């Protein structure tokens, strides 16, 4: 064999989100993928995290420049926040040309924190001319490429409308105590549209194999203030500043056969309490297509797929883990690219086959800058080219 | 003291109202009886008032004639509403020669675009009669349900809306039995000022707040329609469909802000794994939520779910067989004896649960549909807060 060696950036074995979904992954794929370099800001933490799991192969790097330039790492994933993307992206690129075994870059969604810092970004990986993977994990989800094979297949027969409905979980009137004050402030890169909105927004495109064609959106803040609260849910009486949005009324045009897409994403609490949180609501000629959820985040929800001389169809898997499920599959591709199993590709697109790459990323973001140009400037806007230029 | 009614528009065989209005002044025999009945062939007026044996019902000749009467209460207007601007302007004129003329009764849309309704209104208001409009879903048991609940802060304050429902006819087949002037454009009649019209009303009714900004989409995707006959086959032959299939609404309630979010499908299919018609609400104390089969609220048998009460109960309240066809406009009627009889005339209802939809509430509905299309067209948002004032 010859396992994909692992350069990890963000890896904390005992915080954040990479240690709940990666890590657990690169695990059951052991023979394809082995984790080798270990950055972080203190070395210290790196250390303490190649203890706790006994990553035999694991070596903590002290400098951003000695574990960008190693030759250990075939592949680089960057799982830190998205605030600090462009800082260590930037540089690491730049830094990695004294690496010739490097083969992949794979990053966390959102990419950047604005559309520039994400054309930098893209530019900057594109002219190194290694092959780039977003984590946009939505595009495995076994129920989303279902879907995808019955839409393709003319199985609901030509689309004639949509409606969508999600929710952003941490965006409602109460915030616990627990939560980093960072998540809830602008410019950040995280936030009801660009996170939560973004990953649905995208299956939605990938399902369908279309991108938008005109798209008129509404960013609320209607809660400026939440009330903080601790682990039992009760209140402590004081209440602190979100200046992120809180709802998003989205509403376009999918450019294939000009269908209706009508959107509605919730803040977060309470939840709704006679609908699913998560729905995807496909209507065709020839049949429907439904996904639910509980969660509001279908990257990572175990959903449930209904599908309509009629014959109708529920799919569920029952026990699925999503959180791990769906990150596993993103790697399980990468594997299979790799040892040639079933070429260098800048994106995806609307393919079966292969990996989102930072080209999608990157139209992801130009779709989710006009949906807050568009809530500014209060016009529908035309958004076809999107995808080229 | 029977109210006397004169019916412009009631066919014993055929149209709308024979089905919806006739049923409920029946029930109602005490408070309303038939007087006049005004048609273009006087013959259908005489047949009519035959198969159905209306004892006190006059067959009129000409339109002066039946406008003129002094055997006429209330006047009720429930022909196409292509015909309600060429009928109801010269009517309003000649009815001043009546000083018993009370109420001016005229179904949803009340006319063909912005201009000619407010042309109508003012004819109406300045002749001085108590205007109605047949905006039943404001009497719906099932609406005014959730309005008492939503107005006793049950739900706690909004949060949310989402709104879904179904134009009926303007899916990609055409029975060869349907008119063909209700699939075009300028008729007055179409899946935007009907049935939206309709719902859109319910949602400010029950939520007791204008709108404040607003976005849509008018679709046209299946311009051409495949004619079908009665069990449901194709003839294979396309008409051309002129009027919109689908409409996307999106916007914000004036009080609170409230997101809210609309999808109203042109026809067939239905949908299989969801209600046809939805409006869910919610709230920081609970949610509520209607569910329909139809797709038009005004005369469909809803369920009305609703939690609340944070050890939190939930409940769901449902009419079995109720018949909502003629039970809603029964409401309606139900509700002008009320007044009239008083169980102060007055110019509009509003937000008001005593009293009915008039005519000056039918205006302000138009100018929001005219929003709706002006907002399509240039493709922008459109602040529309003041629509409910300026007596321009």
């Amino acid at each position: 064999a010859a396992p994909i060696r692992v350069g990890f950036v963000g890896l904390n074995a005992a915080k954040g989100w990479a240690i709940k979904t990666h890590y657990p992954a690169i695990l059951q794929l052991s023979s394809q993928f082995q984790i080798t370099a270990l950055y972080s800001p203190k070395i210290e933490t790196s250390i303490a995290t190649i203890q706790r799991l006994k990553l035999s192969n694991a070596t903590a790097f002290p400098t951003l420049e000695s574990f960008a330039s190693s030759s250990t790492i075939d592949m680089i994933v960057i799982a830190i926040q998205v605030a600090s993307h462009y800082e260590v992206v930037m540089p690491l690129l730049e830094f990695s040309k004294n690496n010739p075994n490097l083969k992949y870059l794979f990053v966390e969604w959102a990419l950047a924190c604005s559309l520039d810092q994400a054309e930098s970004i893209y530019k900057a990986a594109a002219e190194r001319g290694v092959q780039t993977i977003i984590s946009l994990q939505g595009r495995k989800s076994p129920y989303i490429l279902r879907a995808k094979e019955l839409i393709s297949q003319g199985y609901i027969g030509d689309i004639n409308s949509i409606e969508i409905a999600g929710n952003g979980g941490w965006y409602g009137y109460e915030r616990p105590v627990k939560s980093p004050k960072y998540i809830y402030e602008i410019g950040n890169g995280v936030d009801l549209v660009t996170t939560t909105f973004g990953h649905t927004i995208d299956i939605l495109q990938y399902m369908t194999s279309s991108y938008f064609s005109r798209i008129n959106a509404m960013v609320f803040n209607n809660i400026p203030e939440q009330e903080l609260i601790d682990e039992r849910g009760n209140r402590l009486g004081q209440r602190v500043p979100k200046t992120v949005p809180d709802h998003l009324l989205f509403q376009g045009t999918l450019l294939n056969g000009n269908v209706p897409v009508s959107c509605s994403f919730k803040g977060g609490k309470p939840t709704k309490k006679f609908t699913k949180n998560l729905v995807i609501d496909i209507h065709g000629t020839k049949g429907d297509l439904k996904l639910e959820g509980d969660a509001g985040f279908a990257e990572i929800s175990n959903l449930v797929l209904y599908y309509s001389k009629e014959i109708m169809k529920v799919y569920h898997l029952r026990n699925y883990n999503a959180i791990v499920g769906n990150i596993h599959r993103l790697y399980q591709s990468i594997s299979d690219f790799h040892f040639n199993t079933k070429s260098q590709f800048v994106m995806q697109g609307f393919d079966f086959e292969g990996f989102p790459t930072l080209m999608d990323a990157l139209i992801l973001h130009r779709l989710i800058e006009s949906v807050y140009k568009s809530n500014m400037m209060g016009s529908t806007l035309n958004v076809s080219n999107i995808s080229h230029y």
